[PDB]
């Protein structure tokens, strides 16, 4: 999975 990013 890639983590969202904020
Ligand atoms: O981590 C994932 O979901 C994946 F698709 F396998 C990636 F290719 F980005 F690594």
């Amino acid at each position: 999975m890639v983590g969202g990013v904020v």
